[PDB]
């Protein structure tokens, strides 16, 4: 298998490619082509030139009955895309075609949908003459959309940020993670088999710093840089578009809580819990890396979970019943690892895992953790309080419910939060206290696409979904006709 | 005359001063404590315990309410008002009494309001289950909000971002310029003096780089930081916040063109590019230093303008008659005639002004210009490309629609343009391709407080007014409930 | 006291007056001079004439002033107010203190600042011809605005419809009941002294039939109706407008359910229904007349409301603790006995009141009825499903969540509901599927002026408050421009 | 046996049996079913229980697609649709084909998609305990929807207010006009062929009057009427549907007027009017009957029109260049004649037409007359006055801007207006001027779908279009959580 860019409508290779690696066993996937500085270059001047072309002719219906039809092509090819994520990733079969695939699909519909429902504003003003005038205002494509996506959820975050990019006229320049980059390699195909003219969407693979990454983030002929991933390289990126002062949107780090009332469905929170902590082998921006129970309930809560920890079967992607697949990499593996020692050496008892399955296979050449449970951290211990990124949950006792909520608050993270209570004054009183960007009460990673979603403190700046994507992706401009 | 900082609720003094001159005459005008890096951090930590206090605790419409007696507290000493912000400046005083003052009391009447009607959304959803879910947003305060403005019009700029902080329920450290202290400084008497609770408004005062304003951009505490200044000051700030990922919003340089079609109303634009080049002596970032005239009309276009130029009154606030005061500083007037040297240098032919009025009085001390008139230079010239910012506007011949709409855009600002055509179709036509934030037609710098506000490229990212003001200073806050 | 009819800018008499009676005692109060046919064309002509004056030219910022100028007037009157309303109905002074007029200012300052802040819409489309077209939005006055308000809660309500009126830009023609008509009397004196221009407000008093009430729906001169009361009494002014095909807007009848689920705050919710159904003496539109509590706590619930129902102190409008004044009328107070007399028919237990209480003093010669509560009515008696109108409530057990849902939806009438549980599930799952516009849980009557209000079926047809008041006191206006 | 009713999922006949006239040559089409009114009642019934079903039960999502599937089936079916609107109508079949259709297409995709974007508002307020509470509202389904509608433009008149209702969750009873049932016949096997469940849509044909129309108008068991037609009709429904207070939406006459100015492109003012006047043979509720030109252009107006006129190809659908087909019946075209002698009466010039044209052949059996020109009435002639709904014009000089807005708006209808300019402040300074809900400057009958659409004074009550649909056709239902 071989990974090339796609740019101004033509698939290229590069000076240089690198291995794309399946973490399942460690063999090699494919070969993917580096986009250098000088292609980065050539893909954003395409990308500007594309906004004059036959693009920029199309209505908005007509624009968006063309991305209709790039859902459609992503449709058409359906299994070839849980193939391409799951080879890249290891994730379980089954979640690609119940989530990952039909939730890219979705972003498109989505924000084809929009690109047609939306509107601006009037605005009537008197003036001294006593004729008055008309402020009116319009949304415009912003120009070139730099699109930087991370792996833990490849096809659909980048699909996240490039239909509605593409829905609002605009044009992309998109890089996928080094670490899963077929899913986008494949959509560049349906991009061309859909009739998307050429430079509208450009696809360019590398790494970061030093790579396509960072070239992108510093080319001037961008307007915008949408990216999801680690905080610090949000930061970084901040820094880079600064002199040319482009609009930016963040989603980032987290360090989530779940929090479980007494009052609370024990079992169902128990459950809700568990898919919370390791869901995708607890590889999503979302997951509840840190949980409060209340201390009435917290050990039959702790007993409860590690039983059903205990069940999930970690293996073959396409293996009978499996829960989890692998870790991204051996790279990011030895991060967790690391994390999971310095549990140990933080004071954590560990409830349930701690350590790496043993297949006697090529999946011991993968890269497999369990899922972990700890207790018996404090609130400033190292684990409680970084990200992780793992399938590993700390869990800890609390009393009351000002303590709790300062607790979760307590935090330089804020993306998220899980609440279980079936009381219904509790769960409008506590939710609107947590100082995160998405509260659910009752269940996690329920997902409105016309919400709001972003994160507080260092897990972001700005807002997507919805007409915030719709604003954020589009020149807002004002027109104010005197009379 | 001695200005002080204002920090939780008291009036202190700082170890170092600096002077406050008058650019009509180079007086003395008072003497600035300047805030160190220790009273910015105790301003910040200040209004971060506000936001537990009493201030937190006030329902919208008591917020709003208290927000209208600091509006009543400034119409209270509106002449006090009006005589700071002319003595700091040496705007005429009619401005001051019209525009200013006016404004700065509407922008608090405004935001309260808002914040009474404002209201967010609800969103319902189905689930597998078949139970649904329900998504609701709410607007909380972001927290603690920096302000840092500029001095071109103290008061006017510094409320259109305090206003809406406070509104959103934020606490607020804001550090007006270091040329224009002293209309922010009387404001606080206005909020101390309205009951406005201690660490809730915190003004510090100070420069830019290693002074007060670096060190409230520099502090973690902050939630947020609102910027109006030049670009590359823009740039510094987004640097010096990017590794807290805090929430920004900037309104910064232009370039900005007038057009003139030759169906204008010929009198009329020569009247609207008058006020546009050269009111407050050419220091709004909203003037026109561009103007483009068809060729049919340029000749007569260039005369008119220029007999109305020398028509205008240059001299003291409250002179009979006056149009244009002095510059804000001798620093200012440096840099605005050393590019007065720059386009005769580069070729342009001086219509007229291009030096400094001669009073034969203590007029001559202060900091005054010409209102100035270039014609001659190519679109690449540096004086018809950067940023002057003083009472000046260099005019150019052009043919046809397209080829005029390029040269307005072949920029790397992008704030505001003004049109003028008497023709229906024409108006919107060219409107709409102007790529900034903001289009007059047939007008200029006529302000509906509810439109978004702001630029593109250089000139800016995100916008205010309005619901945009509402949105970016507060959390916005997805809830969703399992049902 | 001399009730006069205010047309024109002018008070003026009538013909033929009729008699304000005191219902705490059955005292003469004031003559109330009758407007005649002649008279409500002359006061719908000059309404109309008013548009075209200084009224039709008063910026919206103007108008919203000079409305907030009204309601600065009532509360300079405050007390005046409060005695008006308290004479004519007997309701008690701490709830005309409370409620009743601060509402009344409420309403013209909430509508005086909508018309500030409300905005219209922009929607570009593409063309054949490729250049576009746009379409933008306005609101215009309506016309001339006829309303008709009961005597329930008389300012409250009178002006919950002049406020927007006025707001929007329109002129009025006014009819109070003829059972309320001093609050309104005053209202008019507040408007001429502040100056709103003469034909802008017009106060005419009479009946409905064959009187100023009928005249009004009649009349081709006025562009809407606006209209709370009963609800046949809407179907006839529906018929009566037909022919001119006038906008409106009618809030009516009721037979409002309350249930109380197993898991309610038992004490929270027997205190909730005595207010529902007894507050303002069970003359209010949204008050419960019919209760459902699980069987499981039913026996208990209807001892703690029979407790509390008998401490209730019914007596004069200033007596110490007092919770309930008499009847609007003896009129209406004969239609209450006869429906506690039928009830008994019915094969009713009367759990407590169902006559008058003896008093010894004036009292008795006023129109009081005792608070009463039913048990054992089938859901098909008479008293169980038409509105009554009076402090009565039947109480009947239920077994199921959806037998309840169903028992409430069982009716002609769908004006509101409210329902006490502490389950969060059950407080959204339940209200979604109650068909009436209002629900209310672990309260009632709870108000957010900018919320629709309004019922479905027989309780109403349209809604009002916020934008949808903006919308039915206005010509929505589209206009569009082919670029 | 040719056009069936369509209740409860089956096609059945009925009792008696009418008559379908082709208007091009006076032949039989079909025999079409009359329901009576157990028929009717039959419909409503099986709507009301429909509402209970899985239709009831849909997300959504799954509701949107499900309407999305039946536009796939019209389109599908398209010539078949364009001959079955040909053949009632008369219609060029390249209009058929254009407008009609696709129209009818685009209305259910268009409501789908806003069933998918539209959400409802969150309201936050304080409370007197300090723990506030929530508002939310919800769209639910309004009921069963009693729609009746015109044969002007069957299929997308039909569609503009069954897809809406649809696409709101309701169920409908809807009754084409008798002189055009094929292609909402059609429509009804479209849906069963989608399996839109039984009582969903139900299909019933006849009469108004002692019909199928006055029927559905009277039942009890419907939760709105909504209604496009004469303005006298929809007096007639609003009296009917009066003591049930359904929800009513009407689009009723016009009597609307084209104002042409001085500085027009007049060839395009000449060809816009022409296609006001004479679209759809002048059946259209939008056509332009009269006309207003400036003094200057009149005679070139007037003598441009008249050969742009006789220029018309009056004829068969099918016809090589047909320009106008028949009017929809005899019985419409003795009215069109009546008014045509009545001109001539009124001593009104004829410019061109005034009769029938003289085929030699078949179409002289059919309902043809020919577009017609007058000059010379007073603004008070009947002509000018009455609504004709034929292909007319009559053409009056102006000679001021008020005096011709003063002309317009003199007239007991408002629907829309045209006006041609290419001066920007007059188009903007007169469009909102004119007393209608619909103005188009240079252009005429441009929709788009999100727009606010309807009358005021007889022309309508209500908009419909974009959210203006979805609200009217829609329960709106504030819930209020105290906390
Ligand atoms: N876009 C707008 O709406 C708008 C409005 C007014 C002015 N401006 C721009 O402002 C400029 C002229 O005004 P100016 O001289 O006051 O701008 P400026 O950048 O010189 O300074 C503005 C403010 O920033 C502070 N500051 C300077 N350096 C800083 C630093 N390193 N860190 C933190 N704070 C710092 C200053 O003390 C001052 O308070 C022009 O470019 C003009 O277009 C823009
Ligand atoms: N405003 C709009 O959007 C619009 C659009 C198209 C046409 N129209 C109007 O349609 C009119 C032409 O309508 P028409 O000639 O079809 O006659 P009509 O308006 O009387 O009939 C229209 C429909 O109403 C039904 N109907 C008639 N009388 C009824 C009754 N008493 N009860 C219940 N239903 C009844 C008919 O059977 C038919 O289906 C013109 O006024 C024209 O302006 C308005
Ligand atoms: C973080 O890893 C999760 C992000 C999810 C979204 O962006 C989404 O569901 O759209
Ligand atoms: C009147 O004949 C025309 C009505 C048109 C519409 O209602 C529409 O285009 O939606
Ligand atoms: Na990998
Ligand atoms: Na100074
Ligand atoms: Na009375
Ligand atoms: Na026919």
């Amino acid at each position: 298998s071989q990974l090339l860019n796609y740019i101004d409508g033509n698939f290229v290779t590069s000076a240089s490619s690198f291995a794309n690696i399946n973490p399942v066993n460690g063999k090699l996937i494919s070969d993917v082509f580096e986009a250098d500085a000088k292609q980065v270059n050539e893909a954003v001047v395409a990308a500007q030139n594309a906004l004059k072309g036959p693009w920029g002719k199309l209505s908005v219906q007509d624009r968006a009955a063309l991305i209709h039809k790039i859902a459609d092509g992503i449709q058409a090819r359906f299994e070839e895309f849980v193939a391409a994520e799951v080879a890249d990733t290891g994730r379980p079969v089954h979640q690609a075609r119940t989530l990952d695939i039909p939730r890219a699909i979705a972003n498109f519909r989505t924000f084809a949908d929009l690109a047609k429902t939306s509107h601006t504003d009037l605005f009537e003003m008197s003036t001294s003459d006593g004729s008055g005038a008309l402020n009116y205002t319009v949304r415009k494509p912003l120009g070139v959309i730099g699109v930087i996506s991370p792996w833990n959820l490849p096809l659909l975050l980048f699909t996240w940020k490039v239909a509605p990019a593409l829905a609002c006229g605009n044009t992309v320049v998109a890089k996928p993670s080094e670490e899963s980059p077929s899913s986008a390699t494949l959509l560049a195909e349906v991009m061309h088999d859909a009739g998307v003219p050429p430079g509208v969407f450009n696809l360019i693979h590398g790494f970061g710093k030093d790579s396509a990454g960072e070239f992108l983030t510093q080319h001037p002929g961008i307007s915008a840089l949408t990216f999801t991933g680690e905080s610090k390289t949000g930061s970084t990126i901040m820094k880079a578009v600064a002199d040319g002062v482009k609009e930016v949107s963040f989603a980032l780090g987290g360090k989530n809580a779940a929090v479980v009332f007494a009052d609370a469905d024990l079992d169902a929170a128990i459950e809700g819990v568990l898919r919370s902590s390791f869901t995708n082998s607890g590889q999503v921006c979302l997951c509840s890396e840190r949980v409060y129970v209340h201390r009435s309930i917290f050990d039959e809560f702790v007993s409860g979970l590690k039983v059903e920890a205990e069940r999930l079967v970690v293996g073959y992607p396409d293996q009978d019943g499996v829960n989890m697949g692998p870790l991204i990499s051996h790279g990011h593996r030895d991060k967790v690892l690391s994390y999971y020692r310095l549990a140990v050496d933080e004071g954590a008892t560990v409830v349930t895992g701690g350590g790496v399955p043993k297949f006697n296979d090529e999946r011991d050449q993968g890269a497999y953790v369990q899922p972990t449970i700890w207790t018996g951290l404090s609130d400033k211990a190292r684990c409680v309080t970084e990200e992780i990124f793992g399938p590993v949950c700390h869990i800890s006792p609390f009393d009351d419910e000002d303590e709790v909520i300062n607790r979760v608050n307590d935090s330089n993270y804020g993306l998220a939060c899980a609440i279980w209570t079936t009381n219904l004054s509790r769960a409008h009183r506590v939710s609107r206290q947590i100082h995160v960007g998405l509260v659910w009460v009752n269940t996690w990673y329920l997902r409105d696409l016309r919400t709001p979603f972003g994160g507080v403190k260092l897990s972001g700046l700005g807002r997507e979904g919805g007409r915030f994507s719709m604003d954020f992706y589009s020149d807002i401009a004002n027109i104010c006709i005197k009379i």
